[PDB]
Order: C-alpha cells, then sequence, then structure tokens
C-alpha cells in the first residue's frame, strides 16, 4: 500500500536531501541493519549521524527494538539506495 | 606486529566483556563497515551504542574518518567475533 500522509519523508540541502530512517527486527540472527549502510554509502551520500541500539536493554516493558540514521543524497540518488533501504525494511518509519 | 601497551582492550562485565572500537577508512567505496555490524550480531552480543559518522563533514582540515562503537559480547565469544572485526579493521583501535 501506499500511505500519502505516513511518516516517511524528506527534504534537500544545497542539490541533495537530508533526512532520516529508522528500522527495527526481532529475533537475533535478523539484524541485517548492516546491508542498510550499504545503502547511504553506495551512491557516496554524506552522512549526518547513523547509530544503532536496540531497546530493552535499557528499558524493557515499553520500547522495542531500533535504529536511528541520519544521511544525505544527492535528491536523485536518494531514491536510489532508498529502495535498497526498502529492500532491507517496509514497515518502518523515518526519523 | 603485537603492541602490548596498545589502546585496544576490554573489559568485563557479569561474565562478558564490555568495550568500544573505532575504525576509519578512505576513498568512498571501502565503507564496508556494515560486516563490522556483523560481528557484534554473529554471537548475539548486546550493543551499548553503535555509530558511524565520517569527518570532514563537520570539520575539515584536523579530523578523519571515523566510527564509534560500543558493545557487549561474552569474555569467550568476544574473541569470537572480534577476529572477523580484526577481518575487518587492523591499523585502529579501541574507543
Amino acid at each position: 500500500p501506499g500511505n500519502p500522509l505516513e511518516a516517511v519523508v524528506f527534504e534537500e540541502r544545497d542539490g541533495n536531501a537530508v533526512l532520516n530512517l529508522l528500522f527495527s527486527l526481532r529475533g537475533t540472527k535478523p539484524s541485517s541493519l548492516s546491508r542498510a549502510v550499504k545503502v547511504f554509502e553506495t551512491f557516496e551520500a554524506k552522512i549526518h549521524h547513523l547509530e544503532t541500539r536496540p531497546a530493552q536493554r535499557p528499558l524493557a516493558g515499553s520500547p522495542h527494538l531500533e535504529y536511528f540514521v541520519r544521511f544525505e543524497v544527492p535528491s536523485g540518488d536518494l531514491a536510489a539506495l532508498l529502495s535498497s533501504v526498502r529492500r532491507v525494511s517496509d514497515d518502518v518509519r523515518s526519523a
């Protein structure tokens, strides 16, 4: 489906797009967040703040797995590597 | 070579090891930091704070590429996945 009023959005700066993206995964093996960094790095984008820190550990019984990231990619290549990020996540949103 | 007084060290907590590791890479393609997250995740370790943010961008002409991370792994499996991390980096140190 395609939600227009969804949270996943972005902006452009100096001719590129600066945005953030979060994504979580259950289990203990499915943690291919690594492939996610391969995205922003594939189109030589400029990462602002890539971070990963599963929940529970700090507090448990309220939060859940997470992964905060901020990066910038040409307004055109964004959609390019983002597709990959869509290839890694789908049921999440931007930060 | 093997430097004993080197910076790369670690500690153990509750029967596991909690430490930090930094590593940098030049160019634009060699950014396989992703494989690094595959390490701490391979032995189901507990990551405290994994982060990546190349230098220059904030300030240039003093710093350089970097990648700060903090994670914990059984005092035994640490050496296990760290070897992998050694398979990704060698000329760097802990945080």
